[PDB]
């Protein structure tokens, strides 16, 4: 069972020909709603998966508020702890070029209100990973991990984007997942070219985190595991169509490989499997494969 | 009597951090929504500088389309030609952070329904000039310029945002508006950085409109004329936050100066007074002045 302490956007995408220089103004397409968010994007994945997830945060009381908690409830995921505010649900602005260039920002709303003292013990309870994003605010994740190690539960912390973490919250999380950008400004070294170039800056994390397995996510070459051991996990080869749940349906499958208690070879070749079958499928939630295609690319 | 006919759009500011790239999603702190489009922009610029002014342009049924007319309407504009449409309004999307930097892509929404059976000829009737921009449909553009001079109005064209233009069109034209961008877009031409290469540019651009006066922007510089005189005009001197809207204020005050019967000469200095006063003030609408500055910067 698993507990998503993270973010809940619905998602207005609007293609344009080429995306704006600064200081210039173009003419795009109508633009859709689709529920975004890395929170949600990872339950829906992990129900897709096969497996019993929960979100907690919080959507808004507009409209989209009801969009967000519904779809992710259809998906077959328990949302009795999506707790609703005043003003909009989050909101993500989303241009992306004919080729798949594309440029996101994300207003909060609702996801920035999700506080401290909203974390209540018995959304952690029976919790076997606790997934941490940072579309929610900070003390939240402090929090969150503290929570989840109460109820004995794993950390996994999917850091998305990076920031500055002192070694307070490294000693704290049990698995530190990062794509190369995040790996690049949480170490301030040369970003990874080859699988060499990485699972160095893997023990550069393992450094600061002892006891916190590090998995590093490298797109069409697959992720490096830095723990118990040091490993390269190749990708695996197909139609790069769309990076929509980029370190993020690896992140979901991750999670609900080793809460159904996978070792960790398997979740990642799993997570490998995922994130890899998101790309060959065109947008955010559409793209996040079922357990039949998965478990059915992983024997061919 | 000023009819404008183009584009009325609700812009969402998101204020972020940084701008984003590929696979990145960006977390700004909260949308703000404010009434926008160029032809929106411009009306408003003419009523705020004390013009009667007309526009005739398409909103959405839905909340944002009753909001951009009333917006319209507060501020002196006649709404009689704005017309309801199925579907949303066109809309902003201008990220915004610090240093001022804007990603201006618009969803056109009802502005692309446009059309032109939409151009009734009593809109037309005693108007001194008729003011479009290029957020509205190529036919309705046409359609607007025949009506126009059927009713004995000067045709100003601010071809902006930038956009190739038949023959059609071009030869049509009183006055042909364009920034450094539109000018290099129709001429094949290098942005020109310096007046003297704005004038060449603008002759150039005469050859495709040689019935046309034409006015080339030059942000910090002024602005250059071609036709009946080769001139430069200095830019005011002024502290700058927010450059959004800058053009709409310039092609409004040249608008509602050459309605008044002021020549080129006092029109183009007029239009570098609105210009500068909109950069002063942060957002679109919100930073257009109001006449009595205007005339306070013109003779300090
Ligand atoms: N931007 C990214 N940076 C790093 N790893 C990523 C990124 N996007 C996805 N991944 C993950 O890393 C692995 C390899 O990348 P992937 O996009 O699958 O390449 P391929 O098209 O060769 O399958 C996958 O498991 C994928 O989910
Ligand atoms: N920094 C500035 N200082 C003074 N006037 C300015 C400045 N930037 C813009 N302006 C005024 O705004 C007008 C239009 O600026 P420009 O940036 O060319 O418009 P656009 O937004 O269409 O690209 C200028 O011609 C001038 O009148
Ligand atoms: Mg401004």
């Amino acid at each position: 069972m698993i507990l998503v302490v993270g973010s809940l956007n619905m998602d207005l995408v609007l293609r344009v020909k080429r995306l704006p220089r600064p200081g210039e103004t173009v003419l795009g397409e109508d633009y859709q709603t689709h529920p975004g968010g890395k929170g949600a994007n990872q339950a829906v994945a992990i129900a897709r998966l096969g497996g019993k997830v929960r979100m907690l945060g919080r959507v808004g009381e507009d409209p989209f508020g009801q969009a967000l908690k519904s779809g992710l409830a259809q998906e077959g995921v328990d949302v009795a702890w999506v707790l609703e505010t005043p003003g909009p649900s989050g909101t993500g602005f989303i241009l992306v070029d004919p080729e798949g260039q594309n440029q996101i920002a994300v207003a909060p709303g609702a996801n920035a209100r999700l506080v401290p003292e909203d974390l209540p013990a018995t959304a952690f309870q029976g919790v076997g990973v606790v997934l941490l994003q940072l579309e929610i605010p900070l003390e939240t994740v402090v929090r969150a991990a503290a929570l989840g190690r109460k109820a004995g539960a794993r950390i996994l912390l999917n850091a998305a984007p990076a920031h500055a973490l002192p070694s307070e919250i490294l000693q704290s999380v049990d698995l530190l997942l990062v794509n190369e950008v995040e790996a690049a400004q949480l170490t301030e070294a040369s970003p990874p070219r080859t699988p060499e170039e990485a699972l160095a800056l893997a023990r550069q994390l393992r450094g600061r985190a002892p006891q916190a397995q590090v998995v590093l996510t490298l797109g069409a070459q697959g992720a490096v595991w830095s723990g118990t051991e040091e490993s390269h996990f190749p990708a695996f080869p197909v139609r790069a169509v769309d990076t929509t749940a980029a370190g993020d349906a690896f992140a979901g499958a991750l999670a609900l490989g080793l809460a159904e208690g996978q070792n960790m070879r398997a979740a990642l070749r799993f997570a490998n499997a995922a994130g890899a079958l998101a790309t060959t499928r065109p947008g955010a939630q559409p793209s996040l494969p079922f357990r039949d295609e998965v478990e059915a690319l992983l024997f061919g």
